[PDB]
């Protein structure tokens, strides 16, 4: 644990709900709120990931019964022009180009995708990617790898602090049946620090050292929100279980609060 936290977190009294997807409207996700990422479908995604991210394909991404569903399936989508030879299909939505925020309280109420192989993530990257990943800054509000399906990881990545050179600032907790019941995964982002939590408890704290160094604190610029279920890489440490497909993360809501 490299960024330990141990404090309550709650939507601050002086914050307003400024953006939300309650996923009230069945069908396609709202195009004013999400776009699909197909950027590396043909090439293969990073982290040696095994999924194809299917755009506009209800089998992988749909709003149903108040939830965003992101669903992994074992299938080869060979009719897709950007098909990259993948054994699996999944979904990746982001608010890139639609919505971002500089500081704020983010609350995502979600049931995760389980099964050896599955790697559900709720995270943020900076709107200004001029510095690239990992320099731009990225916030992992929730990662789980389903070989360890009760363990919730909360992580930040910057130039100084990132997985590529094993200096990432993160922590972990556990949650009851995270693929069978809903938890709130939460980020409290101020100019001074980040808390990352489950259910109103921060297990993760990263402070702005206030040195004005982009390397250690790139978090004074807007960030957009990302929802996906990756397959393989970190999620594939105890292999990929054919039997576990299909597997789905249900997102009840995304709610963003600001001063
Ligand atoms: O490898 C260099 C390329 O990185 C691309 O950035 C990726 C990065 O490679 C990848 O490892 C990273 O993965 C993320 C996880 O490690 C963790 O942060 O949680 C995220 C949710 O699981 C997960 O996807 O993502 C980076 C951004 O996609 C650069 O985009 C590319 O320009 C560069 O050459
Ligand atoms: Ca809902």
């Amino acid at each position: 644990v490299t960024a330990p936290g141990n404090e309550p977190m709650a939507i601050p009294s002086d914050y307003k709900l400024v953006w939300a997807d309650e996923f009230n409207t069945p069908g396609a996700p709202d195009a004013k709120k999400w776009r699909y990422d197909t950027s590396r479908n043909k090439e293969g995604w990073y982290n040696n990931e095994l999924q194809y991210y299917a755009a506009g394909r209800p089998e992988n991404v749909r709003v149903e019964n108040g939830n965003l569903v992101i669903e992994t399936r074992k299938e080869r989508l060979t009719s897709m022009a950007d098909y990259g030879g993948q054994e699996y299909s999944s979904g990746k939505l982001f608010t890139q180009g639609l919505a971002d925020w500089q500081y704020g309280y983010v609350e995502v109420r979600a049931k995760l995708a389980c099964g050896k192989g599955m790697w559900p993530a709720i995270w943020m990257m900076a709107s200004d990617g001029s510095t690239g990943w990992p320099a731009l800054g990225s916030i992992d509000i929730m990662e789980m790898v389903a070989w360890d399906p009760t363990t919730i990881h909360g992580t930040i990545h910057t130039k100084a602090y990132n997985h590529v050179i094993h200096t990432q600032k993160g922590s972990r907790t556990t949650a009851a049946d995270p693929c069978g019941q809903f938890h709130t995964y939460s980020l409290d982002w101020t100019k001074d620090r980040m808390l990352i939590g489950v259910d109103g408890h921060a297990y993760m704290r990263f402070d702005n050292d206030h040195k004005g160094n982009h390397d250690t604190w790139p978090f004074d610029s807007p960030q957009y929100l990302i929802l996906n279920v990756a397959i393989g890489g970190w999620g594939g440490q105890q292999g990929v279980d054919a039997a576990a497909f299909p597997s789905k993360m249900e997102v009840d809501y995304v709610r963003v609060y600001q001063k």
